[PDB]
């Protein structure tokens, strides 16, 4: 009920957040249901890439096993609850496009820059809700990546006033790479999907790892260490460089086996 | 040489006044201004800070505590001035916004990368002056924090040349985040201060703090952790999520008091 | 042959990768040499800013005998051989000087992490951009791309960018930031030099230590830490030469300033 | 019978025993995947304040189907196998309770990657320790050990022990600090079992941001944005319990605290 | 007067912690006179080495906050943090390095304390213990978590922190959480010793030291941090003749007199 | 001739400063070659394992037409650092065989090796405070408290204390303390065992370890060991070659190859 799968495209699962009268509030009962999904499509070889998106109008509005604990520690643990839902979708195997449909506000902020490409229809907006509702704005990597997404003075401005910030603005800003009619969302992310799906499997997962890890690193040395040693990785345990030579020779687009 | 008011009651407008000499870095302007900050940071009527000049520019005399010491100790002592004045207004409480009425050159486009959040008149403008002058451009924080506010590729090439930047280019490559005419610029600043101080006491404290702590993590994950513990922070020890919600439904202003 | 060195202006040193048939592809037995051309231009004097270029229509295409190789077996050749490469990345960041990617037409692959390395981007109208690894069936990420492309352009553009393989023209190369500049083809090389002269009529330890202070800064984890680094260096210059009483001379009487860089 | 055994020798310990003793406990998906899912169960489980880990026979910790690989091809199913190990490391670090490594034998390769994952390493006098990667003929560095080693014990002797493959004794591992206790092999679950105790007398989520602030405080940079998370936690248990004033009446009343971690 | 301030030598600062009855705890009665005089001491160009110890039995375990006018209880509890949190960095901050002359129990924050500091000599007497554990919090605290692993590696800090216990002097040295041990009656003369060694050097000299250690433990890469540290070492020289005059202060048999310039 | 370069093992390159009469001291002329000797034995695959020692009783204690002296001394700072990082890159792990005393300059070089090993005579301390300037150089305030702790570094670098053979071992500056006649026999038994590992995988190792220093992600810092560890597993038959080794009681051959 709460959370919906489906396969639009062959190689493409769309994951819809699924309770839209309260514009995807990211409840226990939504977020539980939304985790296990994401670690099943990871381990699910068929899908090479993940659209998220939002039933309704919005996008996303922002416990078990509590016997015997205090309530302290219960709220540690819904916490850590949806910390956990942010750091699946950074690991999952597969890049995950964020079909941002309407409004993102909150942790549904903080779900977008979660996943690794955003796409905004033209009714899609965003706002650092936490500061709105009389607590921090910063919350489940908002801090961290709202700067690293579009700078610190942009994402001072937004964290700090609780502003709406529009589709034009995200896509002027960079909180978004693209921006689309509300219509024409689902299919771009397709199009993205499957820009994806036709390359390295392998060669695909070490790059949304390297980006992550690239956030996680501070120096360039140490990282590029480990952007070569994938790159070498997939170059001598496959043939896919003398394919996309072979094909760029044959006129052709390339078709990658992973393998030698 | 420093003024100060409150143009509204919970809004303290720091005025660095010394126009004749653009309101220059002066170790006797410098030092006043440490313990103003100190004291504006003490004072629990102000929820947020404005810093402007007086006159066109916006910011371009014995050095204490100095007998026994050699010029070489001497010039670190003068520089260490500087460098906490650039660590006082990170350190604030408040939000520090700067309304940015002219030129900002060398230590005062520092000072105002030091700031929360950055606002221009169409009559500002931006220099790393350092190089201009026969020194580095890099100073007070600048090669730290201006690629972390409008990348790479822009803030070398602002560095290395030593070029002036308007306010129309500084608002495009999110330098500042708003542009405003001349006489509007400190009403949107203290409008601004005004949406602050309609937010939490402790959300916002440690919303600025999140953002500043931020920046010197290295590691997504550890950082969710001081983000996720201040928003339960705030929601353990206060009603405010309750009266945001509470607000919301009755079509008023959020009145949070920051306790239960 | 493989690279030219040119004087276009006094100070100046223009390096033009000279592969235009391949799109200024390298070699990897070109690799070692061309590393030794960068090094000595970061020790010639007379050079106070280098720019790089593409011979023909292209910039650089990165990839196409690697030295050192006797004895050993496949595996770590290959090792080796992306060694080669992230040193030619390292070196530019190293250089004395600041380096100017002219970028003339397609930087891809290599290309595009070469003009990363460089400490500022200039585009020609006819430039592009790509992570080519990927549509090459490998990774997009090597040779710091993962790491400098982000802080560039920030994460939602670089993720976009290096996922789907497409091409950056130009005008999204200016308007996110990848380049600060963007001019007509035949401007290129003259933007460049006047970068170069700027840069040039400026401090050369002032210029020297805030190029190392912006490659440092990128590999620092603490505001505090940098500062102390920036300081030093400001008052290194200030304290050892009479440049700052030059520059106060210079706009008194509205003179070009002209550094002497002692006292 | 099964890879895996679970006890609860004490009410708030968990006992773990790797029990595949014919393979001196040897980390092949076998034993792994059912390992891991026994330390989630255990993280959720409320009646444990501690874990205990140790192997079963003479070895502490020295290949079988790697799941979901249906369409998959070599170099990527390798890359599976490796996280599925990775996951390991990382699943005891994010646990709730402390583990404490009982390593009562041989913990080679993968099995001194175990160990350093741990909280708390206590050596029988029989544990010995190998980076056993370099003398299988691969690197000595995996499953985080080129990161942890040096942060147990420097760098001189991290690195000494990571490129010699030499064995280093139980003397040697408590004197340069890899175990933090060395006890009779006879009192090796005893001892572990002692310091769990002292544990589960402790506040439950004053324990819990303990271990996470001593985990992310080496993924830390900055001295200053660590106390922001130090300080967060502190306040957090002093202002939502009363176990700070149960901690003063408990010495005032010469009795053991008996925190509540509520008002 | 919670806090006492003495010139055992003529260019040593000694600080003393004065509550002994409470053991020298960090009440902001004694955590306010702190901070001032440590950052008046900073400003004092007499004083080469500041030395900090506890009167009576304890060197330091874990009164009106101030400027908490309208403030409710969470906010206040934050401004007490921060107090305390302001002091470690204080410690830090100042130019002659800090050398706690650990004399007895250093529990909670007066273990933090001595972690803030930048030389650690422990009497025989001395012990320490992360108390916010025994306490009913959490042991970490005041950059405990952070400065505990790096001055004697994880197993051990693990160890101790989580478990709450006594680390005696004898293990303090062994593990380098001090890096001296000494009789307690040799306590204060053991620090001024180290003290009037480092009066005996370059003042900028010794500053860029103290600042350089600290900033590498907040620095992510050795190229990074060794511009820094290389831009000190010019600076220094090229700026005063000291490198010259230990060359002749060694030759002509008479003691290095560095006088900061040429 | 202020380096020498032998052969005393198969695979092992010696390299001895060889100005004893300063006890080996950085001289400026004398090192803008030394860097490329080092730079000669890392791309010589006849080496398996660089060991480095001083000639005498101690270890250790251009381009400038149209400069100015502020900037000609930047540059020399920078070919000490550029030593410094030499070291750190060299394809083998490098052995400091610690004869003597390693004081300044030569401390940091001692910290830029992977592996150090102090005769019994051997000293060290931060010279660089008691030579009026700060104690600070080439790396010294960021690998030494990562080598010995913070309490420990601090107090040798503010006191420019001497630091004896036992003191080293004891706190890990070295790993290994021998007798003096014993010295270089150790860090060739180490060099060898060295050989007679995986070439990519002592590479690798040694770098990560590096790289493991500039990582601030335990994460991060596990992406490029595991890529390396799977590198070698799969791109060779080692792990398959130990394990017939050792059934058959014989010393394993690494082929580093399939
Ligand atoms: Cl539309
Ligand atoms: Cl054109
Ligand atoms: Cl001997």
């Amino acid at each position: 009920s709460f959370v919906l799968v489906d396969r639009p495209r062959p190689e493409i699962a769309l994951v819809t957040l699924n309770r839209p009268e309260r514009m995807n509030a990211m409840a226990f009962d939504v977020m539980l249901p939304f985790k296990q999904m994401l670690v099943d499509i990871s381990h699910d070889n068929d899908v090479r890439a993940v659209v998220i998106t939002g039933a309704g109008k919005g996008f996303c509005s922002g416990i078990p096993h509590i016997g015997g604990l205090t309530q302290p520690t219960i709220a540690l643990r819904s916490m850590e609850l949806l910390d956990e839902v942010i750091l699946t979708l950074r690991r999952m195997h597969q890049p995950v496009i964020a079909a941002i449909n309407g409004a993102a506000i909150g942790g549904g902020l903080c779900l977008a820059l979660a996943c690794d490409v955003r796409v905004a229809s033209q009714d899609a907006y965003f706002r650092a809700a936490g500061i709105n509702n009389g607590l921090t704005a910063s919350e489940l990597g908002l801090s961290y990546l709202l700067p690293r997404a579009i700078g610190t003075s942009r994402a001072s401005d937004i964290m700090l006033t609780g502003r709406d910030v529009d589709a034009d603005e995200a896509e002027r800003i960079g909180l978004v790479s693209r921006k689309v009619a509300s219509e024409s969302l689902l299919e771009e992310c397709y199009a993205i999907g499957e820009r994806i799906a036709g390359f390295s499997r392998p060669g695909i997962e070490l790059t949304k790892r390297t980006i992550w890890s690239g956030l996680d690193a501070a120096s360039l040395e140490s990282h590029m260490h480990q952007e070569g040693l994938g790159q070498l990785y997939v170059r001598l345990l496959t043939d896919n460089f003398e394919e996309a030579t072979a094909a760029r020779k044959e006129k052709r687009p390339a078709e990658f086996r992973d393998k030698r």
